[PDB]
């Protein structure tokens, strides 16, 4: 698809929807007392996004800033937590994310470019966010109908899996999106080092949608302790100069108890829209592998 | 300023006037019916910065996509134009901005990265624009005045002045800044290719805030055909080679005459704040030639 061809598309209906749903999420958040922070797009640290299950291990990409070597962000996990620390209580941000997956994650659901709805809670626990989230999701999926005139599921409910119960029954989280009807969590899934880790159980979470929809939140409580968050990193295979500012600060005993998530907007436009990819709801796509032309 | 320093600050009251400055700019622009848009980060194309005698001739970020290089968005006015291409009519988005200027531009306003609110109107012309953003301030320093207790400027319109009288009288517009007590209009001031410009008259505007605050938002009403564009390009020595897209679809017949501008959010916090300096309202500073720790 050339340029001119891209933006022949139509896309208002689309654009209309995603505007209801970020008027919808950002007073969600304004309303609770929640502070609205501005994203940042270099950085000296950023999400390793390993290890993790849904990933490939690719490095971040990066680029010369006043002869610094600055990282583009993977996600604003790690500046979230600072901000945490900086006693501002509870944040959220939307937040672009560069991801620089290959052709393989072009399923539908990836994007190279988004944005996450990033938000965090101090003192949170993983209850309080997935209550919070199931809050959200029922209040959106309610007003979507008005919008639309057609039925979104009821999102009173959400079952939860245990990561190991989903590999049991289904084999992996795709194959449980294409079976469920109801959006469902899934817990307990080892992956970076800055989900909480208690007794080889990971107080974590991610919200996946019905009708094969996939994956569209997800989020865990924190470590704040340098030595439990350094092991991690060794263990991994991560170098702990990648993460240099940070350690400082959790060396300094600066990293409070926190909880939260980050929510893909566009996936969340693409499942209300009903569009089977989610390059039909974005004026410029970002498809996995391929280069955009604009 | 180091990791720890950095988190050790309290903007607190920085930030919770962040929180109700955006609610109120979003909310501004959605009640009138415009779409609201997700940000792009990386392109084959963007905002060259130049010509415009507020620039000093940077350039642009580059990262490598899969093999191709793309430019960290300086701003999105060339996506803002193909939005109004693709039919979107009204549009709007927080957009962040990575413009990696010298210490020279380290003046307590600008910062390396930040958000413009950045919003573009179908048909809209000069007059327009300015009228709308006068509507918005007027009524955002209204608010402010319940928020904080403190007075602001209350003119419902401001005094235009042409760039050329500026530099006349004050000899820039940073001398003028600080003799001004309301904000005020420069406009007419010869920069970028996009920007209208009929037999030597430049249909743009920069709003500039009183006591020596300086520029808070640029606009004008927009080229859209063709030939004209490719000369201004050439004339200002640049290449077409950096456009090739948006040429493709401008060659194609398909910009649409339109007009818009961006506001920068972080530079109404300050103003808002009272800060000395726009580092002191951002939890992570980006000050011009001095590469962030964190
Ligand atoms: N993987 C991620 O993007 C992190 C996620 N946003 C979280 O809050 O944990
Ligand atoms: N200088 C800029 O960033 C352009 C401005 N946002 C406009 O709309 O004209």
């Amino acid at each position: 698809m050339n340029a001119v061809e891209i933006i022949s598309r139509d896309i208002y209906k689309a654009i209309d929807i995603q505007t209801k749903i970020l008027d919808y999420m950002t007073k969600f958040f304004t309303d609770r007392g929640f502070k609205w922070l501005l994203p940042i797009m270099l950085s000296p640290i950023t999400d390793p996004l390993w290890p993790d299950p849904a990933g490939e291990g690719i490095r971040p990409a990066e680029v010369d800033v006043y002869g610094v070597r600055m990282r583009l962000t993977h996600s604003m996990i790690l500046h979230k937590q600072l901000a945490i620390a900086m006693g501002l209580e509870k944040i959220f941000v939307l937040s672009p994310n560069i991801r620089l997956e290959s052709r393989r994650k072009d399923d539908g659901r990836h994007s190279y470019e988004f944005t996450q709805l990033d938000f965090e809670i101090e003192g949170a626990k993983m209850k309080d966010v997935m209550r919070l989230i199931e809050e959200l999701i029922y209040g959106l999926f309610r007003k979507a109908e008005e919008w639309t005139g057609r039925e979104f599921p009821r999102a009173r409910h959400f079952k939860v899996y245990d990561y190991k119960d989903i590999l049991e029954e289904f084999g992996s989280d795709e194959k449980a999106s294409m079976e469920m009807e109801e959006p469902f969590w899934i817990v307990n899934i080892p992956r970076e080092f800055y989900d909480r880790e208690e007794n080889g159980v990971w107080k974590n979470y991610d919200l996946i949608l019905p009708y094969g929809y996939g994956e569209v939140s997800s989020g865990g409580e924190r470590e704040w302790e340098y030595e439990k968050i350094v092991a991690k990193i060794r263990a991994a295979g991560l170098k702990e100069d990648s993460f240099r500012p940070y350690l400082e600060i959790a060396r300094a005993g600066k990293l409070k108890p926190s909880a939260g998530a980050g929510i893909g907007v566009e996936r969340l436009v693409r499942f209300i829209v009903g569009a089977k990819h989610i390059a039909e709801v974005q004026p410029f796509p970002r498809v996995p592998g391929i280069p955009a032309v604009i």
